[PDB]
RNA sequence: UCGGUACGGUUUGUGUAGGAUAGGUGGGAGACUGUGAAACCUCGACGCCAGUUGGGGCGGAGUCGUUGUUGAAAUACCAC
């Protein structure tokens, strides 16, 4: 509501369609006015969250990461010792890592953890719960198979959810990114949306959508170009 | 003049507190030029939720932005 947050993107028009070329561009030039942040995406779906069946939930492999440093502890015992820091992840646990949680070192953001360690997992996402670190099996991050469940982390698959009012929220990174690198993962969404869309959505899916990232209007996006991404 | 629809803007709700968990939902350490106890709308209906708020007819003139997550996002206020 200041002089500084008419100045960004005082250009963008509203009664123009804008495809994500000339959207990846305008994201540029909102990024010009303020810091760095997280871009967001918001998608307006034409579906009804009331029935059961039309809940969409699911998620996508971005090409270009996530724009998060995403250091991963792992409870890593046995074999899982070698597997964990050969895929990326900078903190390697043992048995005695329940202690280095509870003790107030915290320098990570996402706890990976093995079947071996399951029975010790309790006493742990108390803590890391609220905060956002907490293992969990319902979204990938609970598996014997350490050498992917790290690289889960590390390619920045965003878990979106549609919420009550039948609305999407997603991200595809930094502010100070390519054009080339956020019109990938823009595009890659959208690939994977479509293809998890209900088989009783009614009327036209995607109706509105728009990107905007640092203090400002949203873009108009054209959902009838689904096609020419990059 | 009285209505219907589409699009666009503001505002209203919240057991319980510091912006009545500043509606629901996701992002999120940077947004603001700010004496504001206060005079000029006494928040612009409402003044019951109890203090939401005078949003600038002040002053670009500097000391309420930052801060407590203790509540079923509180915050770093917005990218609906």
């Amino acid at each position: 509501t200041s002089k500084a947050y008419r100045a960004a993107a005082a250009k963008v028009d509203r009664t123009n369609l804008y495809t994500p070329l000339q959207a990846a561009k305008l994201a540029k030039e909102t990024s010009s006015t303020k810091q760095d942040a997280t871009v967001e995406v918001a998608i307006r779906l034409g579906v009804d969250p009331r029935k059961a069946d039309q809940m969409v939930r699911g998620t996508v492999n971005l090409p270009h990461g996530t724009g998060k440093t995403a250091r991963v502890a792992v409870f890593a015992v046995g074999e899982k010792a070698d597997a964990a820091v050969a895929a990326g992840a900078d903190v390697v646990g043992s048995d005695d890592l329940i202690e280095r949680i509870q003790g107030g070192w915290l320098e990570f953001d996402a706890a990976i953890a093995t079947p071996d360690q399951m029975a010790k997992v309790g006493r742990i996402a108390r803590v890391l719960g609220p905060r956002g670190l907490m293992p969990n099996p319902k979204t990938g991050t609970v598996t014997a198979d350490v050498a992917k469940a790290v690289a889960d982390i590390k390619g920045g698959k965003i878990n979106f959810r549609v919420d009550k009012q039948a609305n999407l929220h997603f991200v595809i990174g930094k502010a100070s990114f390519d054009e080339k690198l956020l019109a990938e993962n823009y595009g890659a969404a959208i690939d994977e949306v479509l293809r998890l869309k209900p088989s009783s959505s009614k009327g036209r899916y995607l109706k509105k959508i728009t990107v905007s990232t640092t203090t400002g209007p949203g873009i108009p996006v054209d959902p009838s170009i689904t096609r020419n991404f990059a």
